[PDB]
């Protein structure tokens, strides 16, 4: 048997996607999957913890990455999200720079990097209605944004034409995913991306991967637009349908392979006759369709067999 070795968090790894997802990829005859217990990659030596031939591995909050990177090279898996580029995913500096030299298309952006210990040093200037950030003017509205990817509090300054003030961003707490605030000066403290404020139907497109040649999409209300979440009776946020351009899923291929991340969900403004990528998130599963399910595991077992059947002399076609 090959074994698809599963390296993530709990939450991650016991999610209902993921569940659904390794239950199909279960079903190919020559694949045994083995899902690697929090404990284990948490306290566990990675010399002790379980061989594969394949591993799907990817950080989320409270992940080992090092410990995964050192498994990796211990036991030279196929790997099919790349661990080393989920370091530089996990900022965004990093991410912006990868996508700038695949010639995707992203906002106009400036990187404020600030000294803790002399915050007043940097590069930036303030006026009411615009900041200039290495020089690099932008007027409101502009988008604010931790160099952290991981740090969701993302502020949007509204220009004094429409009344000034900000929007503050956030990881969803149940109703809202953000709030209005009067405050119209930037922050002081931390290292920012400044970039141009991209009108759109006030949907951001969120993109799936499962490959370079495969992408679901899917609409959802912009967190920037009044903050109120539209949940159904479910409680699932609630998603309206996309399909991608021809322009869209050469994105989505580009942006698969420049991040090495097979699994890849990233998000996408249409705006302006174009679409821009605004954000890579690395590994994410689509949520709640049963033919994603399928789609993802079918591709994910395929690439496996297409991979490794050979050194097991297992036919495939
Ligand atoms: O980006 P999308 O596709 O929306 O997925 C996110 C997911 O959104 P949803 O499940 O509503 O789609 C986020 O779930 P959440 O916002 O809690 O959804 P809900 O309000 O339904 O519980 C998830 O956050 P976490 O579970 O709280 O860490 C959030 O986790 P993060 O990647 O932001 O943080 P992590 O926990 O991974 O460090 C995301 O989950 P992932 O992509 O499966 O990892
Ligand atoms: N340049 C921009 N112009 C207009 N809207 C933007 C811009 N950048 C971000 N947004 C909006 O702000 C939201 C959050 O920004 P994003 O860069 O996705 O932050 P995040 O913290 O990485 N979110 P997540 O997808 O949960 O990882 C996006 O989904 C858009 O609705
Ligand atoms: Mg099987
Ligand atoms: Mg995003
Ligand atoms: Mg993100």
């Amino acid at each position: 048997q090959i074994v698809v070795g599963i390296c993530s968090m709990a939450k991650k790894s016991k999610s209902k996607p993921m569940k659904e997802i390794l239950e199909r990829i279960s079903l190919f005859k020559y694949i045994t999957v083995v899902v690697f217990e929090e404990e284990v990659i948490l306290n566990e030596p990675v010399e002790n913890w379980p061989l594969c031939d394949c591993l799907i591995s990817f950080h989320s909050k409270g992940f080992p990455l090092d410990k995964a990177v050192a498994y990796a090279k211990l036991r030279n898996p196929f790997v099919i999200n790349d661990l080393n580029m989920q370091y530089l995913i996990q900022d965004r500096r990093e991410v912006y720079s990868i996508l700038q030299a695949e010639g995707i298309l992203l906002p106009r952006y400036a990187i404020l990097n600030r000294d803790p210990n002399n915050p007043k040093e940097c590069n930036l200037i303030e006026g009411e209605d615009h900041v200039e950030v290495n020089g690099e003017v932008f007027q409101k509205p502009f988008v604010e944004k931790p160099v952290s990817a991981e740090d969701h509090n993302v502020y949007i300054y509204y220009p004094t034409s429409a009344g000034g003030g900000s929007q503050r961003l956030f990881r969803k707490i149940g109703s809202r995913s953000s709030v209005y605030s009067p405050e119209s000066n930037v922050r002081k403290t931390g290292s920012y991306i400044y970039e141009e404020f991209m009108p759109t139907d006030g949907t951001d497109v969120k993109v799936y991967t499962v490959g370079p040649d495969y992408a679901h999409a899917e609409a959802r209300k912009s967190p920037a637009l009044d903050g109120k979440v539209e949940r159904d009776s479910e409680g699932k946020e609630v998603r309206y349908p996309v399909i991608l351009n021809a322009r869209e899923k050469l994105i989505a291929w580009k942006v698969c392979l420049a991040f090495k991340q097979t699994v890849c969900g990233f998000d996408l403004l249409r705006a302006n006759g174009q679409s821009y990528v605004c954000d890579v998130n690395g590994f994410s599963f689509v949520k709640n369709s049963m033919k994603y399910y399928d789609d993802c595991a079918k591709i994910l077992g395929n690439i496996v067999m297409r991979e490794l059947a050979p050194q097991f002399h297992i036919p495939w076609s």
